[PDB]
């Protein structure tokens, strides 16, 4: 019977916790000392900490761990990563030693596209809408938010092109103005919202101000929402690796071409499995999400979009692919990604700060690339692991029952040579002296 | 790299001591500065003891990214009355979360269904005889062995009225020449069951292997032919999955915009629709759910990468990406719920050493995973209604 707890909000945080901890933990001093053990010693630093969220009783720590030593683009970098699963940067660590002397990573940044739809219902003719948008409604979306855009328009950004979409076969009356962005160095979700603010404003003003349209017409023109998509496919960069095969090596020992063949094979599973491509797009995810973090940006959108986009061809399907062609080896991932380096209440985080100047202050773009390098090694480290621990094992297995099989070997002396070798190794020799044993008591 | 030479790459990092590790960073990236030395060391923890169990969650780390901590109290859910921590770094995420539970205070609050419970993983691996040979032996003798061979494996498990819950051979050569799938469900009890899944389908690759090989069904050379690619848990877990619901009467819809209830029901119904069938929205509308569900799967220490996985491609299923929540306002009622996917744990994660999720786990009542997963889904129900709620009334 706990009571509900009014004007929580406004209450001090010590205040916060007194009354959460005699509520919930029986009023023992130990989780007290548990939430203060993390606040910061420094004053003004933890009322900083205290301004990102709401409700701020403690600081979760989240490890900040470094990967050292990617080439990317030409340039030698270490990536900054927060993440709390054990093995996730020493795989990234090990995935940009494997590649540093292999070409290192090559990106192409390939657009910076943003988009945001103002969601409305009509219900006169679509020609006539179509007709106004096209001649008229247009050019005044644009005119109307010239204030909005000064800004961004003066860093290079702004509105690229405004589009009317007919919807009315997914749902009756519905239509959307489509738009799409450039918002340079910003996230740009403050700058697309503000934009499809006032593309429902003009919407609902011009319609109401012309004479194209009967009055029961114009008071059918209703809003639902104007809000950016976090689907943003043509904001996107390739990330790649490419060596000739002959050049893979590993300290495995295994053949570079066998090394290529079944890495290859572990990708296309995960192009025709959806239940592995989930488990092997999270694993990109774990790369590139430690990165969005470390640098302040938004980890639920850069996975609605990469998931999203994963799925984009009607199946659900792998972000990565693989060829092995002409004797070359080539890795590469084409991830949807929308970031920013300037203008985020977290670019006040101090370790943000941190993480955008070890990377020499990357542009958003840059960015982009660094994190697709992120999620493409995190994906090589995992499926390098995972075929390679194939290749270990079964090396020895193979070996042992194909000389029982020259031996023409009894089933019974098969499951008796199992037995033997369990825990020890497999020698041509010693398998050969054991069925001797065996056959001449 | 403006005023100097070209950076060199460092030998042995993880073997440097965590100063040396810092001073080389700054000195090859930060121009030797120590302001930003400073930045690293000013979240150290003051317990030397404390600071060193949290070095040893990840690798190399050096300092302590800070995720703010935050409560929304207020939340009925099947009957009792939860504070939930987020932890978050976006703004409004957890306000938004606090002014859903006030809402839906005096309106029934929460209900939650935990469906099933059953997460999987798989043996991959070629085969190149024919189908029907391989099936026959799966189904007459190899599936009873790969049960024989985990019992040791499974002992623990099985004492908690966990285990392997079935094993299954797929033929998947329409989709890739000779692959086949040993497909296994779990059940895991509290733990996420990562380990234990993999451990399994680990002692699958081996028996599948050992007991082709020991078959007088097959032909020296279809057993050669045998080759395990990976063995590995899947992420996608459909049937681990919880309901949680919202339900009041129309006409209690009752805002402080002074829309009329009906009205903010059939805007809200059509803000869901939209989702439904317009998947540029419906990525945004699931990122906001995802905004509740990963603040309080961080909180308790969970993989929110495996969340997220899973989430979305369940957002997909039906060949589409389309919205994970509904709604409906038939005969005067409001129903609005979120059918979510999600697999997490309360015991054995190397983060329930973490003193904040401990903190998290006891906070919330020491839930089994099972009302974890309820406390998760209904933090994602509770964040997608506030963002929906305001889009139609702003």
């Amino acid at each position: 019977k706990h009571q509900p707890i009014e004007g929580f909000s406004k209450l001090s945080k010590q205040k916060k916790i007194d009354w959460l901890v005699s509520t919930y933990l029986e009023g023992n001093q130990q989780y007290t000392d548990i939430l203060q053990q993390y606040w910061n010693d420094n004053a003004d630093l933890q009322k900083l900490h205290e301004e990102f969220s709401e409700n701020t009783i403690s600081n979760f720590y989240m490890p900040y761990g470094i990967a050292p030593n990617f080439l990317i683009d030409g340039e030698l970098k270490a990536i900054p990563m927060a993440v709390e699963e054990s093995s996730v940067v020493a795989a990234a660590s090990k995935s940009a030693k494997f590649w540093l002397d292999k070409g290192g990573f090559r990106t192409t940044v390939i657009n910076e596209k943003k988009l945001g739809h103002t969601h409305f219902t009509f219900n006169g003719e679509s020609v006539k809408l179509q007709s106004f948008f096209n001649h008229i409604l247009k050019q005044r979306l644009f005119d109307d938010t010239e204030d909005i855009t000064k800004n961004m328009r003066s860093r290079g950004g702004g509105i690229l092109d405004i589009e009317l979409v007919d919807k009315t076969a997914q749902m009756q009356d519905y239509y959307q103005i489509k738009a799409s962005f450039n918002t340079k160095d910003s996230m740009g979700a403050n700058f697309i919202n503000s934009c499809l603010e006032q593309f429902g404003k003009t919407l609902k003003k011009e319609v109401e101000l012309s004479d194209k349209f009967t009055q029961e017409e114009k008071d059918s023109l209703r809003v639902i929402m104007n809000i950016l998509s976090n689907f943003t496919p043509d904001c996107i960069v390739r990330a790649e690796v490419s060596c000739k095969i002959e050049d893979l090596i590993d300290d495995s020992g295994i053949a570079p071409e066998e090394f290529a063949w079944k890495f290859k094979q572990a990708v296309n599973i995960a192009e025709i499995e959806p239940y592995r491509a989930t488990t092997h797009n999270k694993g990109i995810m774990n790369g590139v999400d430690a990165v969005v973090i470390a640098t302040g940006n938004d980890f639920r959108a850069t996975e609605a979009c990469a998931h999203t986009y994963a799925s984009k061809d009607g199946r659900y399907t792998s972000l990565t692919h693989c060829s092995t062609d002409n004797g070359i080896f080539r890795f590469w991932l084409d991830l949807p990604i929308s970031v920013g380096v300037v203008g985020g209440l977290t670019n006040l985080h101090p370790l943000v700060k941190f993480s955008l100047a070890l990377l020499g202050k990357p542009s958003a773009t840059e960015l982009m690339s660094i994190i697709a390098v992120s999620g493409l090694a995190q994906n090589f480290a995992a499926l390098r692991s995972l075929v390679t621990t194939g290749i270990q094992k079964g090396h020895m297995k193979m070996h042992l029952f194909n000389i029982l099989n020259q031996f023409g070997a009894t089933e019974a002396e098969k499951q008796h040579f199992v037995n033997y070798f369990k825990d020890k190794t497999v020698s041509h020799h010693e398998v050969i002296a054991e069925l001797e044993k065996l056959r001449n008591k």
